[PDB]
């Protein structure tokens, strides 16, 4: 509350470490259906379905523009992308399970580096 805080956790390589992660989740062999934005005019159903579309390269943009006020703004949307995913795919399909593997992935790092 007011002139009372919890002691400051470090925030000062946050910006660095979720870049790191990032360039891991990009080089990932399975990143294939997440490196770019699903393209609009070309799939049908995309638009009207899935209300906020999310990707690598959108992550990576807002990233390096400071776009993301703290780290867990990041992680909602790399969560995102494989929310969008799920929505979209079965889970057996290649992309559904592209999906289901990447967040594992994700989810480790995520604890690993930061929990």
């Amino acid at each position: 509350s007011m002139s009372v805080k919890k002691p400051k956790r470090d925030d000062s390589k946050d910006l660095a470490l979720c870049s790191m992660i990032l360039t891991e989740m990009e080089t990932h062999e399975d990143a294939w259906p997440f490196l770019l934005p699903v393209n609009l005019k070309l799939v049908p159903g995309y638009k009207k379905v899935i209300k906020k579309p999310m990707d690598f390269s959108t992550i990576r943009e807002k990233l390096s523009s400071g776009q993301y006020p703290n780290l867990e703004t990041f992680a909602l949307d790399v969560r995102l992308v494989f929310d969008n995913c799920e929505t979209f795919n079965e889970d057996d399909s290649d992309i559904g399970r592209a999906g289901h593997n990447m967040r594992k992935y994700f989810e480790k790092k995520w604890t690993d580096t930061f929990k």
